[PDB]
């Protein structure tokens, strides 16, 4: 049941690619090429662009009721390719059949409510005096998504640029292009307005430049990789550019821990979605009073966790993404083991059975220092790096020195101390003991005597 | 007398600098040189950069009460130097007296005053089911700022971070240092703690550049040209530093055929002209209407006599110099550019006025039957020249005024209400003016706590 997405989606229609060029697209878990895109070029984005460029200041000043409508349709339909959606996703991403529908589903559907939702008390107009304050699409935007959660970025994106009236030209991950694709038979089935959505299919040098480089795109939002990431084609036409980080995020572990809690806590946040996810929990931060206990647990729980086929019953873990990802994973482990970080657990290669298929081995390495590279740098598998640490203070010090400022966590007993780490590390997100966006599309305007 | 600024003000010390060498300030009025700065480098920049992400916790957990308080201070002693800060506006920038004091002092006192004030109420701590989330201080920023206002983006910059409790390295323009020399010596007397503020004089090449490739400064806050903006926002996608860049624009004039001429040709001129035309916001491209063309271009050329163009010190100028030599040469090449496209030249022209020969002075200048498409209609002047471009239609109107690569500012003026909102709706910048009518969250970060109360 090949998969035959080659067209690219511009200016309201399917439209074969300019390029004669396709990519293969794998299946993770298999091996085996599931379907095909376009590997799209700078001609793909400039047709998709214009179309973009000749709808924005009609979709910018259609009515906020008006483009309300148009996400419940966009709601309403999403439900009705649920299981597709969640078929493709298994297929091209390897995430288990149970997480497709429950995670990576529910949060395209939920951001498409959200938006829709938010219309009913969204000030766009506000009196201040004789002077009006408004907010308006800021135009013509690109999109550049990441592979990791194919509907995640996707349709939280989508969603504000539809609420603010901005069209949208998206380029998804060659990766995971499946669920972009439904998106576009969605958008176009439910009839948003033709140049207000386009779908460009290809790589970063063919499309992902370009679109950064277009002078009448005015904003572009990217999520992904750090080198990628940089933002210096954005800088050239002073695009409004979203920044999207990696992270290494320390887990802290307080000396009054249930230290079995603790082990499927932390075991937990390094070995979901194989490990890769931005706010990853791989660094691990231990006491020495319970490091020796500690190890045991952790070794056991990770014994348990269930890695292999994502359609088979009981999966916890699916493969990794790609051929060139499962390589970065199996070198930063290597890497480790010549860094002399003593490996407690796992390790290089496929667990037995999983030879087919990219399946990295969930891995503890211990007596890390925080220099090592395993430590400093965003590995993207299941790997957690265990760094020991005497006082308090320290482990604040370490969990404080690394390049990425993205999330943190502690788990603990006493209150005071959790608050006084969650307080201490600097991150957007810190999480104390497992607790369970269209203003970027928009810009604000001032009339002066409007009223008068 | 000549001012030597040399010194460096950082970690909470006026400091001999780490370079030996010096930049010269010059007055645009007189051209003569009133005073120098140090050329900083480097290790000046790092200096400040270390001093002040050593007090950069410190100064973000301290209290609302505690900022607020430092503010009020600066308020106070920002007004005891009011002379000083006219005095010095008026000598480096070119500005006549009148202006400096009502409007370049003016506007910094009222940019402290402000953030002293927003701190009264403003809410730094929300908890959400759970979870707390807080706004906190981004930490060591660093703030490069221009030569056309010294006294504005400066102010408002420092009382962003002041009242959010983020310590800053400066670099002011070197065309335009003393104003915040002043900044300094009042930030010193008052007892700004140390490692806090950090002034360090110097160009692009020795300061700013090392300052935006700083792996500790975790913001960056520019306000100037566009090629040094996109070079700045370069340099920090190494760090993905935040970046705030403010930047020129050409900012049609929209004039409706309902409208009183006298009073368009009046705003229309006001808007080219102050400042000598260095605004980003200035009204360079008039859009006037086909059928009062004419009464209007006669009524525009007298207005451009009655513009008093000369010494800033002499009583009654409207209009001092162009800040720079540089700067000059960068006007005459686009009156010149003007020309040589074909743009009708209808009053004023290449070259200083008579009567001053001495600094840098451009002749306020109009250019008529001017097409969209030419360079003088496309790119920022900054300098008092004004293209006229006729239109038949309103919608052609919006279509000229919205042709542009510049988004900052927009004006109309008429009479028609219905028509004056179309215009002002149609119009894309950021701030429209109908009829001639009259911040802190840049420094903080959110942090979300997640089970925070749980
Ligand atoms: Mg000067």
């Amino acid at each position: 049941a090949m998969r035959d997405y080659t067209k690219q989606y511009i200016n309201g229609e399917w439209v074969e690619s300019n390029s004669n060029e396709t990519i293969e697209v794998i299946n993770p878990a298999t091996e085996e090429v599931i379907g095909k895109v376009a590997k799209g070029n700078k001609a793909d984005v400039d047709k998709a662009v214009e179309a973009a460029d000749d709808v924005y200041l009609e979709f910018r000043h259609t009515s906020v009721k008006e483009r309300q409508a148009l996400l419940d349709k966009i709601v309403k339909e999403y439900e009705n390719r649920k299981d597709d959606i969640v078929q493709a996703i298994t297929d091209e991403l390897g995430a288990p059949l149970s997480l497709s529908e429950r995670v990576h589903y529910q949060m395209g559907l939920n951001h498409f409510v959200a938006a829709r939702d938010a219309l009913d008390n969204y000030e766009f107009e506000e009196r201040r005096g004789d002077d009006l304050v408004v907010k308006e699409a800021i135009g013509v935007s690109g999109l550049i998504t990441p592979w990791n959660f194919p509907t995640n970025q996707t349709s939280l994106k989508l969603a504000a640029a539809f609420a603010a009236g901005s069209p949208v030209v998206l380029k998804p991950s060659e990766e995971t292009p499946f669920a972009a694709v439904i998106l576009a038979e969605i958008f176009d089935k439910v009839g948003v307005p033709k140049g207000v959505f386009n779908l460009v299919n290809g790589d970063g040098a063919g499309v992902g430049n370009p679109l950064s480089e277009h002078p009448k795109v005015r904003m572009m939002s990217f999520t992904g990789s750090g080198p990628t990431g940089s933002m210096e084609k954005a800088a050239k036409d002073f695009k409004k550019v979203s920044l999207e980080l990696g992270g290494k995020s320390p887990y802290i572990v307080l000396d009054d821990v249930d230290i079995k809690e603790a082990a499927k806590a932390t075991t937990g946040k390094v070995v979901n979605n194989t490990g890769q996810v931005c706010t990853a929990g791989t660094r691990v931060l231990v006491p020495n009073k319970i490091k020796d206990a500690f190890l045991a647990e952790l070794k056991e729980q990770f014994s348990q966790v269930r890695v292999g086929n994502p359609r088979e019953d009981g999966t916890q873990v699916g493969p990794i993404i790609s051929k060139k990802q499962f390589d970065q994973v199996q070198n930063y482990i290597n890497k480790g083991i010549e860094e002399g970080a003593e490996l407690f657990y796992g390790g290089p290669g496929k667990p037995e059975g999983l030879e087919k298929g990219y399946f990295a081995r969930p891995t503890i390495f211990i007596n890390v220092d925080n220099q090592m590279t395993i430590a400093q740098e965003e590995i993207f598998g299941p790997v957690m790096s265990v760094i020991t640490y005497n006082d308090l203070d320290e482990a604040i010090q370490i969990a404080n020195d690394t390049k990425y400022g993205l999330a943190g966590y502690v788990i603990g007993k006493d209150k005071e101390t959790l608050h006084k780490v969650a307080r201490s590390i600097e991150a957007g997100t810190v999480e104390i003991n497992e607790a369970g966006g269209i203003e970027e599309f928009l810009e604000v305007k001032s009339i002066a005597g409007y009223f008068k």
